[PDB]
């Protein structure tokens, strides 16, 4: 096979998560690209070298090295600091170094099986006729593949308009050609639900009981960047979107991977590729964060996501590869920003899509400079 | 007994809800005070007279009559228009006319039993040793008295900080003297949950299985104005709080009765009175409203309610009656507005408590002019 | 000569300004394009019909005829209603009809001479060696051509950073080739100063004493749309910028023509064309408006204008005509939106330039459709 | 006479202003109370110690000694840090220590004469029949007492609605009893104009030519805290108002002394006391700051000041001293906050007056504690 894998993780911690994460990555020979920030102490760099002495191919480029690379690519102001958006640096580096599979992870996620890297390499198997899962409402709930207490939940980024009628939706499985390029692994413990769901029922993912699915064309499901493998061809469309844009005066946050998960998904289906949900599963322990502050950060994006996803189905895309398709998607979002109507579509909400459109083309422009 | 009852309802509808609501009120001889607004058509007034010809003691004062009364009480700018805050006009009128019990209802609530008015008259029974319900965490979940699908929920206004540990709280029932002055009836169908809960699980109240409870001193539970009887002595502390105050730039709404339900509750316990939860139960059908807009309106209040309720337990109150105690509460909230700290306590959030403090004293001042 | 002139005016008034504006336009055979809005009464349409019978070639398309034209050009949402941005409709119509000169006016401006149209036809003279005016600081104060009391003033849109040192700048006149394509006529009575200047000194323009000037390459001066002729080739770059974008939460207004005046000016100098200031002079009487409300709307623009103009001098442009150069300018504004730094450059301020750039391309896309 | 004078200055500088300020204060035996902040370096404390050995009675309480004093007075959250509002600490300290005259100054002001302290002692002369200056429009322009180029200006805080017609107002001088308690010394160089005036004309005060005046009852003029003596009886009404309250989402600043100057002025005239303008004159050199940032902070104040001053003329006050009259003023401001109407009076603008009224009473409550 000779499939190369690079794991991208951004962090501002001391690096203690490497003690449990390294054995799963060192046995498979995959590279771990750790992207620190300006608010990251020197304990992380000392923890990376010690794990490298144990055999782990871990790279931790300092802030000066990251900024020097971004300035050499004419994008010095694209990726901000004091933000998890810096994982785009790891996406770029892993793509420059020619890795076949790029696995995006959070520093608080831990693999639960010994074949974590092997299962994520499913995005490099190629096209073949395989069981594909379709839904009559065009949406699939990946949380239905898990055993969740005390009630059924939806993943973060799932549109709220389609939730009440999703119970009556018909799910079909058919043998059809498909080419998996994005594999979204599931999570045990604290699932990836929005702040609205975590505040209401505080869900707990007990086990992974539904297996794995490959979504057919027209059936969507949000993809995060906490346990997701992306084939190197689809990485140009996996740019982690810049947050902070105000919606009716409230700065938007915590949805950078919601847009990127949908953007790489609509580009993949335009090119005849599919998204996979299921294994490998990680353990996401419950972190102690102000859930009311998470809600305050997620509401601005939630008010717009339903309309954005609705117009993306009506808008056809152009392109022969992910670079051309992602740039065609950026201009599509600018037409949507002026066509959409609603109470939450203030001038700053519309301009959010326009600024995001420029940053996405600035991302693709940087990838075209190295290539 | 000779107990007089007045039902206060504000509406902007055509008055079609009177066809089913009048029989429950006409048989008991209670008065129905309907408060229209400027955005209310002339069909409501024609529907009130026809139901009055059938025997219902229904009063529907026009906007000109309401404003003339408020200007005669030196409060012309207290109650705004195009808002459900106009139910304060019904509170004032029912209190001026000397009614013993004032039942606050929404126009979309319908009694389910033939003893609706009789059960709400429990607030005029007087003090007596009776089973009182206490909780080790100081909070009672009235939704636990209902059969709810698909999972357990909390009422709108219940603090989020105490929800995770509320399952391990110990509930006790003891024989203690108590004087019920506020009776919060429950609701079937769509329960009174916040927008966070309704978006996540979309609860459905099937039946009322837990009976009725009287909360002891120190055990709180939010009280709404959709199906709640208030003894005429406690009405001065039941002022429906003015909404629209921005919190970090976002106008607050949909929590006018959350503050009033807590304010009349903390005043009642200071004076040795209690709040009752249970019967009579009404049917609240599910209305078709933008749940994401409700969330946008409720988040500003939700970010502050936990801290406000926390400081109210530390702040002692003064007063011999509800007028003195409510005014003492207003000054207490101004001290809290400067002592509280947090990320959501911007200058406009603190000033919200100060403006609310003036409006509450303006409400008590109006009641002292008629009295 | 056989020069066709079209005057573009948008208004919501009754049309009384036609009585004093028609004689100067009817004696010259020019067309007046009146663009009404939704808040325009039916008395304006009757005013245009009477002056039509008096010999004035005046057209007044209803809002239904405006939206029909804008929809056929795939720009139904470009131009908003209840806004003076609707003068773009007159710009478009006059450009489709093939008029050589387009004179942009406000409805409260009145010509003071008989040769009003003849003087504005200077934009159709062609290139010739003529005295051009240059300034050592790169800025020219057109209000210095007027007699203003009680003190010297700068026009609306003049950068504030260059004002204190402008008195020390040297003004030189040289014989150089120039092609006048924009002619900004001056104004007596209430000059076109910003709300800051009008609140401080309330200037009064008494006379036009400085004659007329043609600015050399590198010397700029703001151009408004109240008394300005534009050659039809330069009209594609004269799109009246859409207002309402928030800057730190404050929506901007009253500066749509400030950007359009600078945008058509930087495009003209790139193509070797020049801007003229001086005659014909109009009379702008002191209007009736709250100056503090004008200030509240102009401050968000003023906070960004100096930085935008500074970066436009460094950013080179491309293009062979005004359509290509304007589109090149739009992409230049998006790069400036990410390189600029300052306390006023919040995320919404940067996104303002990105949304404006899309609307500029939407304007050029509509012109390329009729072409 | 045996008149004790205390000069109050808050600063974050190194203390170099002490070299040119001490001689005028040391030769008069006055005390200088320097109030540092958290962002004040250790070089200031060494500067006060050297001038202490040179004979200057200068005190410089550390932020630990400030918070200890403010906590014992039950006002630990009244005065914020990183703000020039900390000059209230100097007002409090000088009042506790029993000084007769309190001179409020900024650290960038320098006396121009030897009798600086002696002239400020005019607030301790007592009542006497003296020439008082009245104006037919109820406003006096103290900048008319100075020689200002290039044109006439109004002081910061002067209402904008009264400026255009002020030139037509009649100024009369009459022999009437008056008791000067506030003396606002004038300023040369950069006068105390608002950011609107400084941006438009950049005034320069060349000389003090108009002498000094004492304003009659009904004639007002804004008083700042940069060069102003306050009799100790009037200090309770001279509380420097806390800034930062949003007006339509924009936080206000730079107007803390504008309100305090008007508040102590309306309280003084209610008690039969007068305000004086003129000598002693200081030199305020042109500072180094972004004028557009000053404008951004002053506009929210300017939008409300005219309406606040208009209602203060109609609202009568009560009280026998400055403590009672200031508290009566605070409740008067809350009634104005609900009666006032206008486009700038959003809910947060009204709540600004309510929170300010509580802080005013918190200030008076602390003074009644030490008393
Ligand atoms: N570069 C960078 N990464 C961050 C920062 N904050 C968080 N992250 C990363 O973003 C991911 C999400 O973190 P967070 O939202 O705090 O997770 P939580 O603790 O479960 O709430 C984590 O895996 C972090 O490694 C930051 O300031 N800079
Ligand atoms: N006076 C007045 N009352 C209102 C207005 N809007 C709603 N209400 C009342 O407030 C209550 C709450 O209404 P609403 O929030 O719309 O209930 P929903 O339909 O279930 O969402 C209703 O019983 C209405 O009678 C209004 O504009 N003016
Ligand atoms: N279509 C349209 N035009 C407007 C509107 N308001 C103003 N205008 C036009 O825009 C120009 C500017 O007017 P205005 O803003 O009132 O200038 P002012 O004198 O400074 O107040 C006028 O000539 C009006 O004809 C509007 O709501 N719609
Ligand atoms: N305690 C404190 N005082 C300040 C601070 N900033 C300014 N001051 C004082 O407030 C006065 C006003 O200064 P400033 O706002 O810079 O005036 P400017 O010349 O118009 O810029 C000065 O005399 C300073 O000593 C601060 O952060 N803390």
């Amino acid at each position: 096979r000779d499939i190369s894998t690079a794991v991208v993780v951004t962090t501002i911690s001391d690096g203690g998560f490497l003690d449990r994460l390294a054995p799963a990555l060192r046995d498979a020979g995959a590279r771990l690209i750790v992207i620190p920030d300006r608010n990251t102490g020197p304990a992380l760099f000392a923890a990376c070298e010690r794990h490298r002495r144990l055999g782990l191919d871990v790279v931790c480029p300092s802030v000066a090295e990251q900024q020097d690379l971004l300035e050499r690519l004419a994008v010095p102001d694209l990726i901000p600091y004091h933000s998890d958006n810096r994982r785009n640096v790891g996406y770029l580096m892993a793509w420059m170094e020619g890795f076949d599979v790029i696995v995006s992870m959070d520093d608080d996620n831990l693999p639960t099986t010994d074949d974590f890297v092997e299962r994520h390499q499913v995005v490099c198997q190629g096209p073949r006729t395989q069981p594909v899962t379709a839904s009559s409402d065009g949406w699939f709930n990946n949380c239905a593949l898990l055993e969740v207490e005390p009630t059924e939940v939806f993943p973060r980024g799932f549109p709220f308009h389609a939730r009440p009628a999703h119970a009556q939706a018909r799910t079909s499985v058919c043998e059809r050609p498909a080419d998996v390029r994005i594999n979204a692994g599931l999570w045990l413990g604290d699932p990836d639900v929005d702040a609205i769901t975590r505040l209401a029922v505080r869900p707990n993912a007990l086990a992974h009981s539904g297996g794995s699915v490959v979504l057919a064309e027209g059936t969507w499901c949000p993809v995060n960047s906490q346990n997701t493998a992306v084939h190197r061809d689809a990485l140009p469309a996996y740019y982690f979107l810049r947050m902070g844009q105000p919606v009716d005066g409230v700065p938007m946050e915590r949805f950078g991977d919601i847009f990127s998960g949908y953007f790489v998904q609509v580009c993949a289906q335009h090119l005849g590729h599919a998204v996979r949900f299921g294994d490998p599963v990680v353990e996401h322990p419950r972190n102690e964060h102000d859930l009311l502050d998470d809600l305050h950060k997620e509401v601005p994006a939630v008010r717009l996501l339903d309309d954005i996803l609705d117009h993306l189905r009506d808008h056809p895309l152009e392109g022969g590869d992910y670079l051309e398709t992602y740039e065609s998607l950026s201009y599509a979002l600018q037409e949507i920003a002026e066509r959409v109507n609603g109470r939450a579509w203030s001038p700053d909400a519309r301009a959010f899509l326009h600024r995001s459109a420029h940053l996405m083309r600035s991302w693709t422009g940087a990838l075209r400079t190295v290539a």
